[PDB]
């Protein structure tokens, strides 16, 4: 992501970073001569795009088993007695196969304990959430503040600058704010300086013609 | 492919088989702990599926490539001065390069020299044949007859029985005609004995319903 930022010292940059960190990239998910043998493999079976195309086209299909089982599990379930706790138990096993499916085909399995997916369905059918606004926490990613504060690790981040980090920002600065699982690369531009011209167009000549 | 064939001694029978070799087989062409690493072998990247895929499409888009110069290619002349020899080697020229990457990618190279597609284009602009009837001969194999007497080598054929060839054939006579690129293995089953058994039925008798 790009950012424009003003003037900081870098540990207030890296604080405003892990700010807009949270809520803006997807969560991270760990579960996701010479020039001659480079000629040699270039030119072998493209193992790596038909394995992307298998791997896209079963995402799309077990996407499709969970909008159908999340739908059929919606109209189980009316207004009106029963709580949204224990309709959003009994609705939960008309779509917990399809969803464990497709879980497991994202490689979004530690994210989703049952329990939270059980929160989350109480949660639509309490503010009357369609099975799509169900579902738009599950298709894609999503951040990482949408999810547990166990996965947060919002302590542990690390500020690695070559530059002593009281200093402000300047064209060049990289700095890393590292965890234990990656790292977040961030460099610094400056943001040019501009010369506006100022141009008068008459709205009366604005004329044309039908050839070309 | 199958035959029927009567009261035969096995070399009457492998002359009466190379007879019908070459108009019905295709045309030989010579360019085209252990059950556990099979397990492994067969769960890996289906690699043969895709090039085959590629293959056929490739085929297919050549193909196309082919009959679009082909058919361009005959509208460029007209009954009536200019020889059929003469006007197939003039419109030889907007299609001698489809035709070359369709052989290419066919492997039908060596079978087609240019002086037999030229001799095949005027024999079909002199007995009035579309486009399509000149393709016939490239688009597909076809048999070894079709093509020029240096492939043929009928001198070549080898009898090879375990049983004495004068003695006519019995069930599980298998025997082989080889040749110095291939061989063809024969096997013979007896024709199986019928007992037909006569049934009249009714044309009266065929009665309906709308049920099921």
């Amino acid at each position: 992501r790009f950012y424009n930022v003003g003037h900081l010292s870098i540990q207030r940059v890296a604080v405003w970073i892990l700010e807009k960190y949270y809520h803006d990239f997807p969560v991270y998910n760990p579960a996701l001569v010479i020039a001659a043998a480079a000629r040699r493999r270039d030119n072998s079976h493209n193992e790596y795009y038909y394995e992307e195309a298998e791997h896209e086209r079963r995402v799309r299909k077990r996407r499709a088993r969970l909008v159908v089982a999340v739908e059929e599990a919606f109209t189980h379930i009316k207004r009106l007695v029963m709580d949204p706790r224990e309709a959003a138990q009994a609705i939960f096993a008309s779509m917990a196969r399809a969803m464990q499916k497709y879980l497991r085909t994202t490689k979004q399995q530690p994210y989703h304990t049952m329990e939270s997916i059980l929160q989350h369905l109480e949660f639509c059918i309490t503010h009357d959430m369609t099975p799509k606004a169900f579902l738009e926490r599950y298709l894609a990613a999503g951040p990482t503040i949408q999810y547990h504060k166990e996965r947060w690790l919002a302590k542990q981040w690390t500020l690695v600058s070559e530059e002593p980090v009281t200093n402000g920002l300047k064209d060049g600065i990289v700095f890393l704010l590292k965890r234990q699982d990656f790292s977040l690369v961030v460099s610094t531009k400056k943001v040019p300086f501009f010369k506006l011209s100022e141009e008068f167009v008459d709205p009366k000549s604005h004329k044309f013609v039908m050839r070309l």
